[PDB]
């Protein structure tokens, strides 16, 4: 086996490590590295070549491919270079200080982010969707861990990682799982807009829509579009923050909205 990108040398020559590990996976690790020349801070992730016996460079270069297609987009993650070793490719991608989204939807810091703010991730989280779903590319993995943040004193902007799923329109957690992949319907965009819903009823309430107490009623609640929307949870929630959720959760994938139509959503338009 040949090496197709930089060699690791050359990583070890321009950029150092750190201590710090960002994210660690099965097949995957994402650790911090600074720019010898620059200092500037970046994110390493290491993807394994070899998953359970098969050789997955193709799926890395699909992954790559996706990457570099989106870096006009700011509101997805820029791919600056990558290295390669015997067993692992290396990529260097911008850093997002902020980190996971996930970390809004706890109660712990609940009283630092307000409707306002939803609005606005919201509202960015959908043209980073509207650009991927405008060149045929579906997520599949919007989970509040593959969502990052610029910055959180203040809250900056948003930043979407993880394309190791991306496929094209029409291919073949359990709690961010669509109800048309229970039914094995084929894939579709409407499925990142099911996800989407699932974002703004964290951030809002602060708890998941569909987790149960076991997987079994996990997946009961989703193939039932079971959620609580009673006066207890959403005592302190707009009206319009609910009629634009209620018309994302929905079983049916052809009657939730697409990217272009949530954008036009009256919750989203107000002078920030
Ligand atoms: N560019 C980044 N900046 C900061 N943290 C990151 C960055 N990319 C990934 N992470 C962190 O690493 C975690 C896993 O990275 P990810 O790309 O989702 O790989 P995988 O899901 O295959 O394990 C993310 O949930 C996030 O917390
Ligand atoms: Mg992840």
């Amino acid at each position: 086996e040949n090496l197709y990108f930089q060699s690791m040398e050359n990583f070890n020559n321009f950029y150092i490590l750190t201590s710090k590990e960002l994210g660690r996976g099965k097949f995957a690790v994402v650790r911090q590295c600074i720019s010898k020349s620059t200092g500037q801070e970046y994110a390493a992730k290491f993807l394994k070549k070899r998953r359970r016996g098969q050789d997955c460079r193709a799926e890395i270069l699909h992954e790559i491919a996706v990457l570099e297609l989106a870096k006009s987009c700011p509101r997805v993650i820029n791919l600056h270079e990558v290295y390669e070793n015997t067993s692992e490719i290396i990529l260097i991608l911008e850093y997002a200080a902020g980190g996971e989204i996930f970390s809004l939807c706890l109660p712990e810091l609940a009283e630092m982010v307000s409707e306002n703010d939803v609005i606005r991730l919201i509202k960015q989280i959908l043209e980073g969707v509207y650009y991927l779903h405008q060149n045929n590319i579906v997520h599949l993995d919007l989970k509040p861990q593959n969502i990052l943040l610029s910055s959180i004193y203040p809250l900056g902007d948003i930043k979407i990682v993880d394309f190791g799923m991306s496929r094209k329109i029409g291919h073949a957690t359990p709690e961010y799982l669509a109800p048309e992949i229970l039914n094995y319907d084929p894939i579709t965009t409407a499925t990142d807009m099911w996800n989407i819903g699932i974002i703004a009823y964290m951030l809002l309430t602060h708890t998941s829509p569909f987790v149960g107490e076991d997987n079994q009623e996990t997946y009961l609640n989703i193939s039932q579009v079971n959620v609580d929307y009673s006066e207890e949870t959403f005592s302190s929630v707009s009206q319009l923050a609910t009629d634009f959720i209620q018309s994302l959760l929905v079983k049916n994938p052809e009657k939730r909205p697409t990217a272009e139509i949530c954008l036009s959503h009256s919750w989203l338009q107000q002078w920030d």
